[PDB]
């Protein structure tokens, strides 16, 4: 059970990952601006504790408490993931045990330019 | 159960699609499918799924893991609650056994129901 939640983790960051949106956004200036209301919107349809969208450095772009976009760093060994792969780990915070999915992004010509986050609360 | 969090695991992704800017901006196109089939086939690659298939509101697939199905295969199954906005997990067979599936409306700006993402794991 535990390893589908973690699934069901991996299966969101993926495909925040593969959106056209998320990587059109770090083009921009300010990359918060288009990726927070999405990563937002994903976060409530798909009951997610966190969507978190980063640079390579894990500078998170996207965050639900909106006043720690630019100041919190993604979680966690993101060096797997900088390498191109997908990540599943537990974790905890504030809000008790968690298990997160991270899935890399990827530019046109294949490079890692960030990383997409996503848990959810073990609870039923 | 096991089989509860793979049918949110399906309905996760099939909600994230139906979010995606792409999804939504497709159903204006004279062709839908032609950005539809690859972002679809991508995220169904990535997440494992046996089907990613998008459709409109008569249900007709305009996404499908098999391309000479697109046009003629309709979402199977129920259909009537996605239409009213809600989002439906159900079981269901096919050639390759029993699969769990979710599905979600696809909304336009006006928050009127445009079509269905039906995401499909296999149980296995």
């Amino acid at each position: 059970l535990k390893e589908q939640i973690g699934m069901r983790a991996l299966n969101v960051a993926e495909t925040v990952a593969s959106t056209s949106l998320v990587r059109e956004a770090f083009r921009d200036s300010n990359p918060s601006v288009r990726l927070q209301p999405f990563a937002e919107r994903i976060r409530q349809k798909t009951g997610a504790e966190y969507v978190v969208i980063g640079n390579r450095q894990g500078i998170a772009y996207a965050h639900p408490l909106t006043e720690r976009i630019g100041k919190s760093m993604i979680g966690g060994d993101n060096k797997e993931v900088l390498k191109g792969k997908s990540i599943i780990s537990e974790a905890v915070g504030s809000l008790g045990p968690a298990i997160r999915g991270k899935a890399p992004i990827f530019d046109e010509n294949g490079s890692v330019i960030g990383i997409v986050s996503v848990g959810f609360l073990l609870e039923d």
